[PDB]
C-alpha cells in the first residue's frame, strides 16, 4: 500500500478530517484520491486501539491517512510517533521536537512528516519551541531558513505553518513558501483555511515555487450536525486545485 | 523499454547531468564517474538513417542502463523529425527537441516518462523567449512570447522541460533567472545549455535550485571534452558530480 500522498499532478494534496469511516470513503472519492484523511490520536485511549482503528480507515482509502495530534497538541507527539511506527501511513502531523523520533520510528523516508512551527508577527522569523515542555518556556524564535534546515536535519518532510488565521499572516507565509522553494522543502498551510481563502493561499505557495503543498482545511468544511467533512466542499476544493495546478 | 528505466537518475530527485559520449567506452566511463546521475548524449546527425541510429543507440543504452539522451546535434532543427523517429524505437530516458518537435516526439514515445525538452532561446529581454526554433520557423521572423505562455505551450504539447539555449554561460543570467522562477512557479523543469564549464556550473545550477526548479538537467559539452579524442573527460564529470552533491542538500 502506497506510503506517499496522492498529489494532484505531483504538486498538491488536500488534508481534511474524517467524521467517520463512511465519511473517509466519501471524501476519498470526492477528492479523486488527491486527499489525506486525518484521524486524531487524541480520540483513542491508547496506542493499540488507535493503530487498530487507523488501519481500518487505511484499508478503506488505500492508506491515504494522516495521523493527527489533534489541533497541533504537543502532548500527543509521543503517541503519534508510536502509532505511526505501526500504522505506516502516508502522512504524520508532528511538532518540531517530535519530527526526529517520528522519522526514525517510521524507518523509511516516504511517509511525509510535517513539523509544526508558528508565526511571530515578523516576516522571516518563526517560533520553533512547539513541543510539550518547550511550548511552556520562553519562545524559541529563529530565522525561517534555519528552522527549515533543522527540520530537514531531523528527517522532516514539510513545514506545517500554524496557526495561520487564514490570511492574517500572509506576508510571513509567503516568505516561508519562498524559503521552502529554495531548499526543496514542502509546505502545509494550516489554520482558518476556508473555501474563500484557499485558492489564494495555495496560489502563493505555487508561485513561490514550492514543490509539494498540503493545505489543511477543517471546521470551515465540516457539517456541525454530523461532524463530517462535506463531500461537496471537497469537490469545490478539488476544482480549485485542477484550475491552478496546470 | 524491456523493463529499462525511462526517467533520468536524478541525484536526490533534483539534478541530473547531461554530457556527450565520444565512444561506447567513453559512455561507460562517464556513467561510472557520475555514479549513474547522468544522461549520455548520442547524436542523430552521426547516423545515415533511422535504423542505424536505433541499432547503435540501443547498444549504448545497454551499457548504461538506458541513461541515454537522444541528441539533435548542437540543437540542429533539421534533425527534429529523425529524433522523433529514433526516440519512438529506442525509448530512452531523455530526448532533445526543438519547440516544434515536442508534440510529435511525445506522441511517438507513447508514454510521458521519457523526458522531452523543448528548445527556446534568449531574446535579450527578460520575460520573453524565442520559440520559432524548428527547421522552417528558425529562418523566419522570430516568434517571441512570454515565458509563462511558452511553458504552457510546451505542456500542451507533451513537453517535460525547457532547454534554454544558447545561454552563453552567464551572459544571459537575468533572462535565465526569470525562466527558472517561472519554471518553479509552474512545476516545469529546466535544462540550461550553452557555455557551461566547470567554473560557472555551480552558480548556474544554484540559480535554478534557489528559484525552486524541481528537476534540473544542465548540459555540459565542449568545455569538458578532449578535442584530441572527442571524449568527455571522466574526471570532469566527477568534478561536476562533486558540485552537485555539495549543492543538492
Ligand atoms: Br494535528
Ligand atoms: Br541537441
Ligand atoms: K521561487
Amino acid at each position: 500500500m502506497k506510503l506517499t500522498p496522492n498529489y494532484y499532478r505531483d504538486r498538491v494534496c488536500l488534508n481534511v478530517l474524517a467524521g467517520s469511516k463512511d465519511n473517509a470513503r466519501a471524501i476519498y472519492q470526492a477528492a479523486e484520491g488527491h486527499v489525506l484523511v486525518g484521524v486524531l490520536s487524541k480520540n483513542y485511549p491508547d496506542v493499540d486501539s488507535a493503530v487498530k482503528d487507523m488501519r481500518e480507515y487505511a484499508a478503506l482509502i488505500d492508506n491515504a491517512l494522516s495521523v493527527g495530534l489533534g489541533a497541533g497538541d504537543p502532548r500527543q507527539s509521543v503517541m503519534v510517533s508510536q502509532i505511526s511506527q505501526q500504522v505506516q501511513p502516508q502522512h504524520v502531523n508532528q511538532v518540531f521536537t517530535g519530527v526526529g523520533a517520528s522519522r526514525a520510528l517510521l524507518g523509511q523516508h516516504d511517509t511525509v512528516v510535517n513539523g509544526l512551527i508558528s508565526p511571530t508577527g515578523k516576516v522571516g522569523y518563526v517560533k520553533i519551541s512547539t513541543g510539550p515542555l518547550s511550548s511552556q518556556q520562553k519562545d524559541a524564535i529563529v530565522p525561517v531558513t534555519t528552522a527549515i534546515a533543522m527540520l530537514k536535519d531531523m528527517g522532516g518532510s514539510s513545514v506545517k505553518f500554524f496557526p495561520m488565521n487564514g490570511l492574517d499572516s500572509i506576508d510571513e507565509y509567503r516568505f516561508v513558501a519562498e524559503a521552502c522553494a529554495a531548499t526543496g522543502f514542502w509546505l502545509e498551510p494550516t489554520g482558518g483555511i476556508d473555501l474563500d481563502n484557499f485558492e489564494q493561499i495555495v496560489q502563493i505557495a505555487l508561485d513561490a515555487g514550492v514543490t509539494k503543498v498540503i493545505p489543511h482545511i477543517y471546521s470551515s468544511i465540516i457539517d456541525s450536525k454530523t461532524g463530517n467533512t462535506r463531500p461537496e466542499d471537497v469537490k469545490t476544493l478539488l476544482d480549485i486545485v485542477k484550475k491552478i495546478v496546470q
